[PDB]
């Protein structure tokens, strides 16, 4: 078999991963399929994780039912996986731990040079040791982190597949009474979408007792720098939760109420698709246009607000760092002290350290834990029953088409105007503290610096929202205008586009790629622009100072750049095999739980266990590779981002002669900060340039097949149609059916005609549509057909449709979609359609609009209301072809007023001595003036 080199491997292989690098030679040229995936450990098979946990919950559930109590679950799987996380523990510890130290060793290297004496060597190798002691907390966090999170992350797919494996020991038991309640997609819903949260509440598991005791760590060191000020800090770190949670509730709203105009726009649509040989042939696209307009417009207007909402939010996300700063330095500064910079930075650490990851991940883990206790009572409910006895092209096409190239110019200058002032705003603090030492009782005057950083604090706000709102407003415009052309593009296409797609897949396409076009892509795009450029102040702030440093960053940009692609290469191949080996397993189950009563009737049901477990190895496997591949990248990246401290913070020691203490702390505050954000930033690229696969596709409509125009230059003024020899084809190349239309049917001569099945008897009415223009010409009364618009030719023929067809409206719109009759003239046109007293017998006896798709009516009735369509038109010509029948037969023969039929049916019977016959050949005709003749 496959052995896996996970085993086998020394220690300071599995920090690194290096027991993974022959699998990227080999799926960097060869495209790995399925058996260059290895075998998951004896230790994490279904056989072997199912057991002990019914063995637990056995021993629960009787020690419970034995007492007078209630029987729970979550007490069973403590039972089990305690000394797990009982050591795991230690590590979030050590680690929680290690972020509260940096500040306080950073605060020793300023002190160093506050206190500064070039004759003096006994006080900088002490310097040199509090560095050295400020590399190990960084190597911890950067390198001993990733194999907890893969111990983490493997902790909880072993719960998952324990739950999975007795969930189908018991369904495998269910008796008759007991399977009546619960059918096939309740029990399949709780494998698809329960047992999946068990993956992530082990990553928020260990918050809920870490965020408390981190804030309160940081509020105590506070106090022992600054004093009473620090308050004035954790005040407007509080309210956050209060402002944003309305918000929330505000904005789940909006999105309710816009999902209802979505739907009825996809409804019309899916209407609209079916049938287009009917609307194209009645002229009847202008309504639908509107109805879809409308629709649209309504979408789009209760989107802006949305995201507006939501630029809001990440505007405030960006610059909240600063108030907090601010409002506490300046009390820190009005109630009487003076300002170093051993202070300053310190507590600009903290809170970075702090307010970031509790306010953003205290939160999520309860909403985790709440989703999975429901899961957990829902599975512990059911199992109680009862049992028996790309390229830049893309880009420049989706941004160009959202304004004028000044806009983005503007865009761009605005975009660098918010990250010099966040940069800025701190330049100024440690001026002014530069400023402070050279002092001797010659004070400073608070007014200057204290207005001047109020408004290097507002002008960081305002650009940070106007960029926010200006990039939605901009890529939102993008949508509404692809829309259109889609729209407008796909409605003028001929009917043999629609012969070779399904209406699925351009639903799928109108519905998926638009909705991800207005939703997610501006988000997206925000946060990696933001992120990235937080990255290069870093960088520029670290090169402004200690200029040397340029010459050892070419290489590790140069390196990255490669990396990366190295990686790809093969990281774009696992999720097909996650996605091929997890869609059997559930094809298996649902088509396993219908044909039970054989599996009773031979007591066999230990090889379908078996085949089950073999399913959900491979998708075992295929996990495994997933995270393992996920994390051998991330070490790599923190090497570098560590190599950059480190340097920075040696290279600020060896040149101590040269530079202050304001400049160093700015240097090094910043980056302790790096990490994070450049892990965010090449992970948000990712759904970036996956997602714009939708906008790929949607730019291949805009462009394809386009008939003749609906209007010519000169417009047109007994349907006395000649023929010639012309004939017709489908497609350009394909077979031929019809040869050498040859035939005369002048002034109102009642013609027949009569024909065998797949002889071609069904295209000469396509060729008098013009349908898919055919090589010749035929003249009508003075005028070609070629020589005129399609609406000036197909406007003028009346045709009875096989299959009537009836659409979501009224018996007013259905009927006269174009307002230019009046009512009491329709009345009169449902007088001879001998259906008038249904009509009246509903309350508005026009206007009641009907729905489920016409199943209020039948074949009868709606081939009545396409006989009343064709009445109340009053046309000359007339193409009848069916394939109630004596009410039809006499109102029609009665009706018209003798204008040109011409009837087409399978039974020649439905002929009673009329004027004109002819029969088909496999192409061509046998006929004279009447049937008389041979007949
Ligand atoms: N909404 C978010 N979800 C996850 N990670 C984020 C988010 N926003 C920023 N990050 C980054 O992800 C990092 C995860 O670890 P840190 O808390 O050290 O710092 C975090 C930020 O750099």
């Amino acid at each position: 078999v496959k052995p896996n080199p996970l085993q086998d491997a020394n220690l300071c292989s599995r920090v690194f991963f290096w027991w993974l690098n022959p699998l990227f030679k080999i799926g960097h040229k060869r495209r790995l399929e399925e058996d260059d995936m290895y075998s998951v450990l004896p230790e994490d098979r279904s056989q072997h994780l199912g057991e002990e946990l019914q063995g637990f919950w056995d021993k629960e559930v009787l020690r419970a039912e034995n007492d007078a109590q209630k029987p729970s679950l979550t007490r069973a799987i403590i039972k089990c996986y305690w000394k797990s996380y009982l050591v795991l523990g230690i590590f979030t510890l050590i680690e929680e731990s290690a972020k509260v130290i940096q500040p306080i060793f950073l605060g020793k290297i300023i002190n160093y040079f506050e206190n500064y004496d070039p004759m003096d060597s006994v006080a900088l190798n002490t310097a040199y040791a509090y560095a050295t002691v400020l590399t190990f907390c960084t190597l911890i966090l950067a390198i001993l982190h990733h194999l907890y999170f893969y111990h983490v992350q493997c902790a909880g797919m072993r719960l998952r597949v324990a739950m999975c494996h007795m969930i189908y020991r018991k369904a495998l038991r269910l008796s008759n009474m007991a399977m009546g309640k619960t059918t096939t997609g309740q029990i399949v819903n709780l494998l698809s979408n329960d047992v999946n949260k068990f993956d992530q509440v082990t990553v928020f598991l260990h918050f809920l007792w870490a965020g408390p005791l981190q804030a309160i760590a940081v509020t105590a060191l506070l106090w022992m720098e600054i004093g009473i000020s620090c308050l004035a800090g954790m005040a407007v770190l509080i309210i956050l939760l209060p402002l944003q949670s309305c918000f929330g509730k505000l904005f789940s709203s909006l999105r309710s109420k816009t999902a209802t105009f979505t739907d009825a726009r996809i409804r019309t649509m899916n209407e609209v698709i079916t049938g287009i040989r009917i609307i194209k042939m009645y002229a009847w696209e202008k309504s639908f246009s509107n109805l879809i307009t409308n629709l649209r417009k309504k979408e789009i207007s209760k989107i802006l607000r949305s995201s507006c909402l939501r630029g809001m939010n990440l505007a405030s996300f960006f610059s909240a760092s600063k108030i907090i700063v601010f409002v506490t330095f300046t009390t820190y500064v009005l109630l009487g002290s003076v300002i170093t910079a051993s202070r300053v930075f310190v507590a600009v650490t903290l809170y970075g350290a702090v307010r970031l990851t509790v306010t953003l991940f205290f939160p999520s883990a309860i909403e985790r834990v709440s989703e999975a206790i429901v899961s957990i009572r829902r599975i512990q409910t059911f199992l109680l029953l009862d049992e028996i006895s790309v390229g830049f092209q893309a880009y420049k096409n989706y941004f160009r088409a959202g304004a004028h190239w000044i806009v983005f110019i503007f865009l761009i200058l605005l975009n660098t105007a918010a990250q010099v002032a966040y940069v800025l705003q701190d330049w100024w603090l440690s001026y002014w503290a530069n400023k402070q030492s050279m002092l001797n009782t010659e004070k400073l005057d608070l007014n200057w610096y204290l207005g001047i950083y109020s408004g290097l604090t507002v002008a960081t706000v305002l650009f940070g929202i106007a960029r926010s709102l200006l990039v939605f407003y901009v890529l939102v415009n993008s949508s509404q205008t692809l829309h259109n052309k889609m729209f407008e593009s796909i409605l003028k296409a001929p009917v043999l586009f629609f012969d070779r797609n399904p209406i699925g897949r351009i639903l799928n396409r109108f519905s998926k790629d638009i909705g991800h076009l207005d939703d997610l892509l501006p988000l997206t795009f925000l946060d990696f622009i933001q992120t990235l450029l937080q990255v290069v102040g870093v960088v520029s702030v670290a090169v402004a100072v200690i200029p040397w440093i340029a010459i050892p960053l070419v290489p590790l940009g140069i390196i990255f750049i490669f990396l990366r692609r190295y990686f790809l290469e093969t990281s774009r191949d696992v999720k097909r095999l996650e996605s091929t080996t997890r869609s059997p397993v559930f094809s298996h189950l649902s088509s396993s739980l219908q044909g039970l009563w054989t599996i009773r009737a031979y007591k066999a049901e230990e090889r379908c266990q078996e085949l089950f477990d073999a399913h959900q190895d491979l998708h075992s496997e295929a996990w495994f590779l997933f995270l393992t591949t996920s994390r051998w990248f991330a070490v790599r990246l923190d090497a570098i981002c560590a190599m950059f401290v480190i340097i920075v913070a040696f290279g600020s020691l060896i040149l101590a002669k040269t530079l202050d203490a304001g400049q160093v702390g700015l240097a090094l505050s910043y980056a302790l900060t790096l990490m994070g954000m450049f892990q965010w930033c090449v992970r948000q690229s990712a759904e970036v340039e996956n997602m714009m696969i939708s906008v790929e596709r949607v730019i291949e409509y805009t462009d394809l097949e386009k008939e003749a125009p609906w209007e010519y230059q000169k417009r047109p003024p007994e349907g006395v149609i000649i023929f010639d020899n012309v004939n017709f084809m489908y497609s350009p190349g394909g077979p031929l059916v019809l040869k050498h239309l040859t035939a005369l049917i002048k002034s109102q001569e009642k013609v027949g005609i009569v024909g065998r099945t797949g002889a071609g008897k069904s295209s000469l009415i396509s060729a008098l549509f013009r349908l898919s223009e055919p090589e010749g010409k035929i003249w009508i009364d003075k005028i070609l057909t070629t020589e005129i618009g399609l609406h000036d030719l197909r406007k003028k023929m009346s045709i009875i449709p096989q299959e009537p067809v009836l659409f979501t409206g009224t018996m007013r719109k259905n009927l006269d979609p174009f307002n230019e009759h009046t009512d009491e003239e329709l009345w009169n046109a449902l007088q001879e359609v001998q259906l008038k007293e249904t009509i009246e017998d509903l309350p508005g006896k026009m206007d009641t609009e009907l729905a489920e798709s016409g199943s209020n009516f039948s074949v009868g009735q709606r081939q009545l209301v396409c006989l009343a369509r064709a009445i109340l038109r009053k046309n000359q010509i007339l193409i009848i072809d069916e394939a109630t029948d004596e009410l039809i037969q006499k109102k029609i023969r009665e009706k018209f007023a003798h204008c040109t039929v011409l009837t087409i049916a399978h039974r020649l019977n439905t002929i009673i001595d009329s004027d004109k016959i002819m029969v088909l050949d496999s192409g061509r005709l046998k006929e004279y003036d009447e049937p008389y003749v041979l007949l």
